[PDB]
């Protein structure tokens, strides 16, 4: 279990534009336009209940304010409750809410009332990284790799495989890696006879997780892995295009998969 801190989420608007712009140079697409891609979907300002939870951890710092401003961009009508919780969720719903969007520490969910659909922000995260990283423009390969097969790696290696991607895939525990290469059919990558990838999508909790000698020039990596899975120095040496943001991806591929 890895958790979102204060610190990961200040400027979120910036971290937003930013990420965006990267996933407009890279793809050709918007983040709005990747959901669209994904789901057929698109926002008609639907209202947006957004529930602070104090269970576990409790409530982090920054998450229900980011929350706010994420949905605003993309064009909801949101609001976060006074009230957590329960009382909260009674809130939201008084208030009109049509989507409930809320988070403890083993879940973070997205549930219409209107339409019944619910998403799960692991796999909605997974799945968005993951097409992002294989819609680079200049490629010039359908060879993924996908470092990290975990909650939010697996999902995304799933997805890469059902678009007809080659999907080659690492992670440091031998038995999800077994697990993914069973369950999925990936190819499970050797790093002692590693080689050059144009897409690399990675979801880990650790630094320094991309080797190398995995790395091409202008290569994209799309991760939404805390903190950085690659060094300046390395992403700096081979201009690697860094999809890298803390919240605001996931959240979008959770509200437009539930409209
Ligand atoms: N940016 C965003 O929107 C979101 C980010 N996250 C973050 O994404 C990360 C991953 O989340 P989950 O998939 O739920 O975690 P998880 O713990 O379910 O999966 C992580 C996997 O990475 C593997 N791993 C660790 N070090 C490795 C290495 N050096 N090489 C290869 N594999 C390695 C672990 O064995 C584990 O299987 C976390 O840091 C979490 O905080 C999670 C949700 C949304
Ligand atoms: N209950 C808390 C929120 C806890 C969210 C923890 N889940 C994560 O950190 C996920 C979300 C994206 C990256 N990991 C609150 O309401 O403030
Ligand atoms: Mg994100
Ligand atoms: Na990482």
């Amino acid at each position: 279990m890895a958790l979102l801190t204060p610190d990961d989420l200040i400027n979120i608007n910036m971290q937003l534009q930013k990420a965006d712009s990267a996933v407009q140079e890279v793809t050709g697409l918007d983040i709005k336009g990747i959901c669209k891609a994904l789901y057929g979907t698109f926002s008609s300002s639907e209202k947006v209940g957004i529930v602070p939870v104090t269970s576990g951890n409790g409530i982090i710092g920054n998450f229900s304010a980011s929350l706010h401003a994420i949905t605003q961009y993309f064009g909801f009508d949101s609001f976060v409750t006074d009230m957590p919780d329960v009382s909260g969720y009674y809130e939201a719903v008084q208030n009109g809410a049509e989507i409930i969007l809320m988070a403890d520490d083993r879940t973070f969910l997205a549930h219409n009332l209107k339409n019944g659909k619910m998403a799960n922000n692991q796999p909605c995260t997974g799945i968005i990284y993951a097409e992002i990283a294989s819609r680079y423009l200049k490629a010039d390969s359908k060879d993924v790799l996908v470092v990290g097969l975990g909650k939010v790696g697996f999902p995304g290696a799933e997805h890469l495989v059902q678009k007809d991607f080659r999907v080659y895939g690492y992670d440091a525990d031998e038995t999800l890696l077994e697990r993914a290469t069973s369950n999925l059919g990936i190819i499970p990558f050797d790093p002692a006879n590693p080689k050059k990838f144009s897409i690399i999508f990675e979801a880990t909790p650790c630094a320094n997780t991309i080797p190398e000698a995995v790395l091409s020039e202008n290569c994209v990596l799309s991760t939404p892995g805390i903190p950085c899975a690659i060094s300046e120095e390395l992403r700096d040496k081979y201009e690697v295009q860094l999809i890298a943001e803390p919240l605001g991806i996931g959240t979008a591929s959770m509200l437009y998969s539930v409209l």
